Order: structure tokens, then sequence, then C-alpha cells
């Protein structure tokens, strides 16, 4: 038996649980998207080549640090690297950039003289906070500077107070109007310009930084399919960035970054503002107990899988890899889980930037994920997302989880839809087929954007439309044939579903068909 | 709200149960077909133009009693009042034939001289149950006689003997080779040629009698549309009625009727080769004990859903219809669970055939099953029949699960099938939406057969084929669109799914649509 | 090959529930579902009560619509004679209750001019005019029709229904001044005297209860009955005046609230809260909304009676036919065993005991059905929703019932035996419709005998002084249902049981459970 078929006809989630089968091989499909961060170690077009053969699906462009003439050169490559397969539509798998914001911090001064020297912080003394400039250069282990001006208003007297990246730990004992008295929890080693989180705290940042206005303005101009907007916290704050890239880009989906508390706190009014969600767990795990981020992960792809919005799953998953060549066993479990959580991206950030193994992180993470797609309860993810969908008389919705339902009946190859937005594709993959969605667009943005939800593989019809629609449209359908035919997806013989539309142009898909593949 | 809908949306049955509401009002199509057994009472024209109009489906005609003059003659009526509303195809109601078998017997001979007089059987006093044929004109209330050679070799002491339809009632006190010896338990009037069932015991009549091949070559001539094949045991009886109907009837759907032990016992070979089934409960509650009925009708009912094939629900449910002009408490209750049990038919016997009130009776049928259909609990009836469903790469199925899961996504006002064999219209059924199937068919056989299926309203185009088979394929969806409007199925601006095919001829279903209504 | 449904109850779909359901798996000897009879001239000897009895009757009704004091009272005396006949050997002996079911308020008409016994003739169209003028009591025709409800023009609009002896004659009205009615013939028929009328989709004001009611109630007070039908009850103020009328001296006394109409059902769900159980009225109220729709609200009232774990009651013509046969019509085979899987605690028996030909083989049919439809049950399912809708609490007394009939379905307990004072650990224990029987031990009489309201309780009745130590006086008890279920054939040495007690004497301790083989005693 193959693709855990035995274990999808499982009538418990137990039975299911207990027939999982190492020696039931998946399809040869893989359906959640892989996003990699692209730096040092993976920016030349000869290494980018290798990413899209391994599985790259994104590529993630990381805001925090690095120029814009050095981020115009990623792009540069990325683009060279992709188009270099551009010669054979058939074979040609888009790749999508994203421009991931650095987003407000709150940062601390220079220790005594050079940015190199330390000071040594011991558990139970005394540390002053100021703001006054003056103190700016020079920072030792009694008095302490930040750049957040505001810091007094957002905090009281008990609240802690995290220092580079959630290694030192401060309580505020005493508040004035210009300092702050804090005492030493954690004790360690502080250092200069050195990042600051304020756990529990609303903090009032604006929602982009000046720096984030700019680099966004630059993401428009570069042509980015996507932004990660760093540090969301309210819904004001994605309206914000929607405002930023404005008009020229409004088409870029904004995928917003869960951070703190106030962005869990707020996920509601938050998911509604966002094309997407992305589950920031390095950041977030040093606002919130680490022992508590796996709660906001499931809860976040829980709610993204409710309103069928794109939800991405972040930071460390395959973080031993930086330095060797296969992963720990919780790394692979990681990723596993967070594809049966029902994740739509996974992704890779020092992984693929900065390690020693780009190319083996990529295909580890594309190895793991087809597995886990098999491994899903179908059975009750189906019955569970059917029984919660809102009624609708919008025939788009009704044709897409009837087109759902048939492939499940019939064990279908692939469920192929013409979409010019992508919106029909998006209204199958959130019914989560276990089929692969071919989605075949001559729309370029709408190719590469929609990597950015499970199971859709966007397929970039490149020739002219032909002189009646009818044909054309037949052309279309013959192409993704030719793709599902060519990637190995399904051969003569066996059924595909094929969704269509009754006239051109966007919102008009209503016509499921049932075709054995020619 | 409508429809018990607010009852339909419930999490558990129980909660169903509690939601259901006398102020929802059912939507106006009847999706359970109404059977009505044809005699004295609604063999005349004018009266069968009331039946029809009032929700008759089937003619039965059962060949218990009758000459083939007199029933040739009920034929031409129910033909005649049928074709009376042919010249406006948008309302008239295909109306089928059926045959129901006499079927193998067990007789007692003649009541002492003229087989006018009877006898009286006194509660506890001896009755002795002879074969010998000295017997066959005299029988006393000391000794009664039967056809039945076999009698001895199939019953013991202590087995119950059911006399003229389970009105008096015996217990074998001593039995021999030759006679028995029984107790009168049920006091009553014996007659002659009275019918006999030994309860229980397996007899072994051959599968259809003399009269039955002539009778059953008849209905061949006369082209009913269903044989209801009396007194089915085992397989090898069904296939016997389908050898004599051989080639010239082998369109005729035999619908085996389960009347005893050894029937429920072997139900499930006999489905398999019926093309229906009847739970005749009548004769089947003398020959397994009358509580245990309802068992039987829920087993069969249930395997019938399963199997997809036709169910019927016989005997009694409007019972005392036959003296009164409304019913009692537990025949509305009867019919209601018919409906929820999922039965296909409902039948009526005396209550149409020889009553004071047929029409009442039909009517009474008429809305009860709307109020019923509304009441089902589709979220879990749906859920189990899918998750019941074989994994199957036929097209045909996989649209009609599609189409069925559409219809149930956007309260579709109905789901249109053009059909050539009435296969299509079948396989949507099996899967039970809310929403009426008009199928749309040019064969009349087909439109007739249909009403066997639960929720299939036939209409029957007769216009030639014209012009483009695409514009020929419009014009059949257009009729079932004026249909529904007409029959106040939905109106302008609902939505509607619609099935049709990518070639002609039957097979090739495999294209379901999601349109709003003209 | 099996027995009692049990493939049938593994299965893991309703509809493979339904697929297993199995002729030859014979049912358990206990039968859950009590079964209520109503006494009358074909019933009302001591030397039938017995047979009545011994065939299954649990409850005895007497329907006050008719039949004096001095008649009922004889009833009574009959019963409770028939009853301690029993009382000799209280292994045997089971409780019988006593049930008083009032008229209610009515609407009649007057006499049709001349004798009480000459009719007119209502034709489909024609006009009728409806005076409540006193003049026209004696001379009613078929142009002026009189009736005794003095307010029904506050009542009802131009449009409403009115039906006429026992909705065979249906009128329209067509123009509503302050004291009379004109209405339209909508159902022709034969119009006689003294015929009662019902006000469709009317809020009918006509007080709770009669003056007759009163008198009846009082009646019921004094000769002791165990519960009430309060007929026609329509808002919970309703339930209340039922109540204030048993007062004090009767506050014991079940009232179960008679769903007969539009505006009962409307307002189900108060009156279920002031009320002890439930009726089912299918009679009146079929005549009241239309028949097709009878059927929701009887699912939709059991429904929400399982619930709130409160009993429910489904009456009339159920076995309707056995009034002149002595078998019934599958309908009604089916009519009954659809009323135990839809969840009702009784059954009820109208014409079918109190005047039929056949009142034992009434009896004896209904017996023989719930018992084949108890088995027929998803417990699964049912138990699994039950427990997802239970509030969390921290009851004692609610966390040990669902333990017990949690761990009878673990163990296939041949019974759940409960000590019970006050009949109330053995309801919570029954509102969770385990498959085994509740048998509820009980020194008073009382819950002895109001125990039968509830599906699956066997009222026994401890008639011994209570022992020296509490420990042993619990522990005869325990012996006591040990022999009375022993007796009964609902188990033997071997099978396993359930038993619950509490942890000091006196109601509402019970919070201890323990499975026990049963002995060799
Ligand atoms: O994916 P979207 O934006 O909903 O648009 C889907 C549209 O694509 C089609 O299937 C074909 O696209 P064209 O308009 O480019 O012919 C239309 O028939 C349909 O309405
Ligand atoms: O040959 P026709 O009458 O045009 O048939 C066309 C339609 O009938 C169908 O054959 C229906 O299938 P069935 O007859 O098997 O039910 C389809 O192929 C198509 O939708
Ligand atoms: O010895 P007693 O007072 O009869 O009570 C025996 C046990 O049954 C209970 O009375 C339960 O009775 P209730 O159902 O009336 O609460 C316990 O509280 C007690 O332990
Ligand atoms: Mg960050
Ligand atoms: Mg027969
Ligand atoms: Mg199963
Ligand atoms: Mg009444």
């Amino acid at each position: 038996q193959t693709q855990q078929l035995h274990a999808a006809m499982a009538d418990t989630f137990l039975e299911h649980m207990c027939r999982l089968d190492i020696d039931s091989p998946p399809i040869t499909a893989r359906n959640t998207g892989i996003i990699c961060t692209i730096g040092p170690a993976s920016r030349s077009v000869e290494t980018l080549k290798e990413m899209i053969k391994s599985g790259m699906n994104v590529a993630r462009l990381n805001f925090s640090h690095g120029t814009h003439e050095y981020h115009a050169e990623t792009i540069k490559n990325v683009r060279t690297a992709t188009e270099s397969f551009a010669s054979d539509p058939i074979l040609y798998r888009p790749v999508a950039v994203a421009l991931d914001t650095k987003g407000p911090e709150i940062r601390t001064g220079l220790i005594k003289g050079s940015g190199t020297a330390e000071v040594e912080l011991k558990k139970g003394a005394t540390l002053k906070i100021t703001l006054d400039n003056a103190y700016m250069e020079k920072c030792d282990e009694n008095i302490l500077w930040l750049d957040y001006k505001n810091i007094c208003k957002v905090v009281e007297v008990g609240s802690k107070i995290y220092v580079d990246d959630g290694l030192i730990s401060l309580q505020v004992k005493q508040k004035g109007a210009d300092f702050l008295v804090t005492e030493v929890e954690n004790g360690g080693s502080l250092g200069s310009k050195k990042g600051v989180n304020l756990p529990g705290a609303a903090v009032d940042l604006p929602a982009v930084s000046e720096k984030d206005i700019q680099d966004l303005k630059f993401g428009v101009e570069q042509d980015v399919d996507m932004v990660f907007a760093s540090f969301i916290r309210k819904a004001s704050d994605v309206h914000e960035v929607r405002k930023v890239l404005g008009e020229k880009g409004k088409n870029i989906k904004i995928i917003s970054k869960i951070e703190n508390h106030e962005g869990v706190r707020r996920f509601d009014e938050i998911l509604e503002a966002s094309d997407g969600i992305m589950v920031a767990r390095g950041d977030l795990g040093i606002e919130i107990p680490a022992e508590k981020v796996f709660l906001a992960q499931k809860m976040m792809i829980g709610r993204c899988n409710r309103a069928g919005k794109p939800v991405i799953c972040a930071t460390q998953m395959l973080e031993s890899m930086i330095k060797k060549p296969r992963p720990t066993r919780a790394e692979g479990s990681d990723v596993a889980n967070a594809v049966l959580d029902g994740a739509d991206c996974i992704m890779l950030s020092g992984e693929t930037a900065k390690g020693d193994y780009p190319l083996e992180a990529v295909r580890m993470q594309h190895l793991i994920a087809r597995e886990a797609e098999a491994a899903i309860y179908h059975l009750q993810l189906f019955e569970e997302l059917r029984r919660l969908a809102p009624i609708t008389s919008d025939p788009t919705e009704a044709t897409a989880v009837g087109a759902v339902e048939a492939s499940f009946k019939c064990c279908s190859g692939a469920i192929i839809v013409l979409t010019k937005s992508g919106r029909s594709a998006h209204q199958v993959a959130r019914y989560r087929p276990r089929a692969p969605i071919i989605a075949v667009t001559r729309n370029p943005q709408t190719a590469r954007q929609a990597h950015l939800y499970r199971g859709i593989f966007p397929v970039l019809c490149k020739d002219p439309v032909q002189e009646a629609w009818a044909e054309d449209v037949d052309l279309r359908v013959n192409f993704a044939m030719n793709v599902g035919k060519a990637r190995g997806f399904f051969k003569k013989g066996d059924v595909v579903i094929v969704l269509t539309g009754w006239r051109p142009g966007s919102g008009f898909t209503n016509t499921m068909r049932v075709v054995p593949v020619p």
C-alpha cells in the first residue's frame, strides 16, 4: 500500500496514528511551500539554480542587515537563476521573492569606549536605565542606555526587561520620569548595541521604522511578490504597511509576523487585515515563555486554516544544519509536525543564508514535508473544514468543495485550476485535498504568489491567447496535463479534476469536470 | 427560518432532535416516492387523474387476485390518466406501473360443502391438520387440510401456525409424519382456501409459481416498469425471476420482497442479485415476531442505503384510512420514521385499492414525507455515506459526490442531471442531497423507473434532437430550469447544480456546473 | 449468534448500526421503558388488574374527562388491592403508581335545536355566525353556533381557523365584532351538540385549572396519587397554578405537563423548566397543529426532555387497533419502537386498556416492543452525546452516576444498583441512559412508585426495619436488590454488577460506586 492510505482510512485519530507505515512511500508531489532566506552562503546564481532544483519556492531577503545595493544584487541573482529554466515552460518552476522588514527595535548603547568591550552582570545587582543621551557611548554595569525614549510609559514596577536576545533579564523596581532602577535576575556578559524586548508590554513603537518605510518602498521598486512585515502588534500596524506599499504595490501580499504577546492577543483583528501570517518562533519565544510557543504556533496555524489564509512556520526548524549535513531527530520532528499542524510554508533562515549546508537543508525540508503530507488525517480534517464552512451562495466556493470532495472520492492525481488571480486555486487549497493543485495562469505574479498556499503548484502559460476562447481554455488544460505528466504526478489512465469558468475574466470559475489523463 | 435548517446545523443528533421545529415549513419538493396499489376504489380514469395530482408516482398491481383481462384494464386506465397531462411536458409527471407477483403459497381446503360456509375456532380447542386428501373438500373445526405436502418435515412441536393472513393462530402440540395436532391460541372464523404461513420455518416452495411464470410473461407483454417479486428467500429465487422475464424483459427492475425469516437471514445475497428491495411488513410480521419487524425494516433500509439500491416500505402505513378520513398518530409516526429511516418509496395497499379514502391517503403520505425529509440529519447522513463510499476511479461517481457536496454548500435549489439510462441520477441520489434531483431524459422508461429512488424528479423531454449536440444539451438544461421554476422548486437568482457529460451516450457524465437560475 | 444487539452496538457509524440490527439477537430479560395504562370499564376489576401488573403495567392512569369521584375512588381501591396482592413477598412485589389526568379547560358548543342527539349539516363555503349570547345555548342551528368561551373574540383575528368537534369541522373568521364572529365553513360535516372546540394558533386565555380541575386535583391529594398529568399546559404560569392547587399537602406529587397545542409547543422550554415531566399528548396536539407535523413536536420534546433529564411520556393511539383486534398494525408496532428509540421514558395506552377488547394483549405487546427497541438504541453515540452536553459540575452525585454508567458499559453489567431515599440518585443514573437496568432500592413507597416515570429504573421497596449498624443496613439493602435481580432473571451468580451507595445516611451523599460480582446467597 502507498501514500499512507491504509492509515487514511482509519475511523479513529488513534487508529490513524497506529497505522502510519514507514514502508508506505509518498506520492511524488510536495505540497508545503519552502521558503529559503538568501545570504552569503546561497547568493550565487550557480548556487541558486541548485536551491531551486532542490525545492526552494520562495527567496526571503532579511532587511535586518545588508544595504539596498547588496539586496538588489541578491534579487537579480535569484531572478537570473530562475529564468535559466524558463526555456522549457513545462518544467519551469516559478520562484517568488520576499522582503522581510527589519521592523522597530530597542537597542542599547556602547559599553565604556569600544563597542568590543563587555561588562559582567551579577544575579541580584542594581542596574539603572537612563534615556539621557550623555550615556549613549559610556554604558557600564551600573548605568545602561536605550533608544526607546518612551520605555517609562509602557512599563510598570515589576515588569521584566530582556536584554541581548533574552539572555539578560531585569525587573523594574522603581520608575521615575527619566530613569528606571532595575534588579538583575539573569546574570551574564553585557555587550554593545544589544537588542531589548519588553515582555508583556504594549510597545508603542511606530508600525514601520524610518528604515522600514524606505526598505518597503524599495521592495515596491524591486517588484517583490510578498512582504513579511515585522513585529505586527495590532491591525493598524498592518494597515500602515499596506498604506506604505500603497497603490503601486497594492497586489503585494502582506504577511504579518507575530513576534510578541500583543501580537498573539490581537491575532484575530490582525489576521483579518493580513493576507497571511508568519509564526515568528525566534523573537516570539523571547517575548513569551519558550515552553508556550507551540501553543501559539498551533493556535495560529489553526485559525489560519479556518480563515483560508496562508500561514508560515519560521525559525530554527533545521538549525543544526548550519553546522552539520544531517539534522537532529527533534528538527526532523519539528518539520513533520508543522506540516501535520497544517502550515502552508516551511522556512529556513540561518540554514540557507549562512550555513555550511544550504542544499542539504532544502532537500531535508522537501523530504519530510512529503512524508508528513501523506500522514495527515484528511478524513477528519476534511469533515471538520466542511462542517465549519460558512453557507455561501458563491458558485466559486461551491465548485471548490465539490472538486475537493470529488478528488477524495477518486484518489485524483491532481486538481487542475485555470486561475487569473489565483483566487480559484486558493479556494481549492483552503480545503486541503491530498492531491496537488496545478494552477495554470498567464499572470507571472500569480504564479509566484501561489506558492504561499499549501498544495498549489503554479504553472505559467507563456503561449499567446488563442482566437476562440474555448480552444484557449482547452490549451491551458492541456498544458497542465503535460506538466503533470512530465513531473510524474500522474500517467495516462489516472483520473484528474479540472476546474474552469464559463466566461473569461476573474471569478467565473464554476465548472468541475472529472477527466481521465489522455 | 425554513426547511428545518436550524436543526440541520446541530453538532449532535440530540441537539438535532431538540431543534426540530413545527414552525419551520418544508420546501415544495417531496423526495420519497409514493406507491399506490390500484384496485376497486381507484381503478377509474377519473379517479387516477386525482391520484396522480395528489402525488402517486407508481401504480402497484397485486396479482394475488384479479384476472389478466382485469389487470390489463387497470393498466389501460393508469396510462389514460397519465397521458391526459402529457400535453404540457413541463407539468407532466411520469407514472410507473408495477406488477407484484402472487408468489408461492400454502392454502387450506374448502369448509364442509360450499366454499362459502365458515367454522368457528375457539381459544384453546384442538385443531388437527391433515394432508390426507379426503379432507380437501370437507374441512370443519376439528380437521383442517393444507396443500403443502412438506409441512411436517419443517415444523416441530411448539411451532406457531398462522391461518388466514395471521388472523388465526395455532401451536403444534404433537407432530407425526402425516398429521399435526394443534391448539387454537387466537379464535376466529375459519373459511375456505385461506392462506398459511409457518413462521420461522424455511419454506422450500419453488421460486416462481406456475401462475407466476404466466403472470410475469404478461407483465413483459404489458410493458410494466418493475416487478415486486414475492417471497424471495434466497438469491436463486431472484435469478429464477430474472430468467423468466428473460431477454424480452431484461430491462424490468426486479424488486425482491422480503417476507420471512430466510429472506431476512439471507438478505445480503438477495440484495446483491436484486435491483431493489421491498420490506413487506404484513407477511413479514406473520413469519417473525411482530415486535421484531422494526428491526428488520431498519436493517434493510440501512443496507439498501449502503448499497445505493432502492428500498420500499410497505403495508399498513395508513391502515386506518381504509375506514376513516384522517390517520392515527401512530400511522403519522410510522410514515415519518420510514422516511427518516431513509426509505426510497413509501407504499399504500388497502388504503388506495379498497378504502373509502384513496385520495386522502395519498395526500397524507405526501404531507408527511415532505416534513420528514426536512427533518433528516443530513450532516451525519452525508458524513456517514461519504466515509463508507468505496474509493473508485469511476468519473461519474466522483462527479455525483462533488455535485452533492456542492449542493449542501450552497443551499442549492436543485441538482439537474441529464441522464439517458437514469444511472447518473441514481448515483446522485445514493448520496441523499436535501435538494431535489430533476432528471432530464428522453427515455420514457427511464423517466418512469426513476421514481424508485429518493429525490429524483423524472422529467421527460419529448422533443427531437436538433442541430449541435451542445445546444441540444443546453436545451435540455433549459427544460429542467423551466420545470423547476414552474413547480416552485426555485426562482430566478437561486443557484443550482447541473450535471452533463463531455460526449453523447451513457457513461461520460462528468461535468458539474454551478449556475444561477435565469 | 450474539445477543442483545451487541454487534450493532459496536458499529462506528449510525448507518452501520442500523445495518447491523439483527432479528435473531434476543433482548435481555429486563425492560426499561415504563408502561402507563389507562384504567376503565375493561380493566377496573381486581382480577384483571393482577393480570395487568403481571403483564407489565407500571402506572395506572385515571382520565378525569369522564367518571365521578365515587367511580374513580373505586378504580384506585382496586388498583391498590391488585398491587398489594403481591406484597406478601417483597422480592417479587412490583410497585404500581397511580396517576390523575385532569380534564382541563375546554371550549364546548351548545345543543342543536331541540334534542341534544339531533344534528345539522354544514356545507363547504356556507356562513356560520358564532355568538356567545346565552339565548342561543339551547337552539344551535347551521346559521348560529354558541360557545362557552366568553373570551373567544379577544384571542382570535380575521383569518384564524376554528376547529369544531375534534377538528372535524373547520371554520375561518371573516369578520370580528365585540360579541360575535362571522365565519365561513372550510370543512363540511355533521354538527352535533356539546362538541369540543380548538382554537389553532390562538393564545387561549382559559385559566390553567378549571373549577372541576381544582376539585379533581384536591381529590387526587386526598386519594394520595403519585402524579398528575395536567391538561392543556400552555405557559409556565399554568404549571405554577397546578402546583399551587396541590399546594403544601401535595407538594410531593409529580406534576407532568401535557403539551396539547401550539402555545404549549412554542413555550415548551419555560414549561419543561417548571414541570417534573412532560407528556406528548399526540391526539389533542394533532388537532391543534397539522397532523403531519406531530412527529416533529414529539421528537423535539423527547429530545429536550432527554437533555434536561426530566421524564417524557408518549401518548395516544400507539396501539389503537387493539381496541378491536388482538394484534397491532405494523405502523403501531413501528410507532412504539420509535418512541423508545426516540428516547421516551414511558409509553402509554388509552382506549386500548380502558375500554378495548384486549387490555392484556396491549400491555404485553408494549412490553415486547420496548424490550426489542431498547437493545436497538445506539448507546455509543447516545452516551457520547449526553456526556458532551453535560455541564461540568462539582456535584459528587453526578460524577458518581456517570462513572457508574460508564463502568456498566465497560463490563456489560447485569444492573446498576442504587440505594435511593428520594429517587434522586436513581434519576441521575437514568439520565445517562445505560443499557443495564437500574434497580433502585428504597424504603419510601412513594419514591418506589414515582420511580417508574424514568427510563430503566426498576423500583424495589424494602419493607424491613432499619438495622442497628448503618453499614449492615446498607449491606442489607444491597443484598435485597441482589436477590430481586436474581429472582427476576436479570443476572445469575458470576455476572458483574454496579452498586451505588453513600458515605453517610440521608439524601444526596451518594458517592460510592463499586463493581461487584453477584454472590452465591
Ligand atoms: O482565478 P480567478 O481570478 O477567479 O479567475 C478564473 C478565471 O479563469 C478562467 O477559467 C480563464 O481565464 P481567462 O479569463 O484568462 O480566460 C475564467 O473562465 C475564470 O473566470
Ligand atoms: O446522448 P445524449 O442524450 O446527448 O446524452 C448526453 C448526456 O447523457 C449522459 O449520457 C448521461 O449518462 P447516463 O445515461 O449513463 O445517466 C451524459 O454523457 C451526458 O450528460
Ligand atoms: O441509610 P439511608 O439514609 O437510607 O441512605 C443510603 C444512601 O443512599 C442515599 O440516601 C442516596 O439517596 P437520595 O437519592 O435520596 O439522595 C445516600 O445519601 C446514602 O448514603
Ligand atoms: Mg524579528
Ligand atoms: Mg405472501
Ligand atoms: Mg468503518
Ligand atoms: Mg385533552
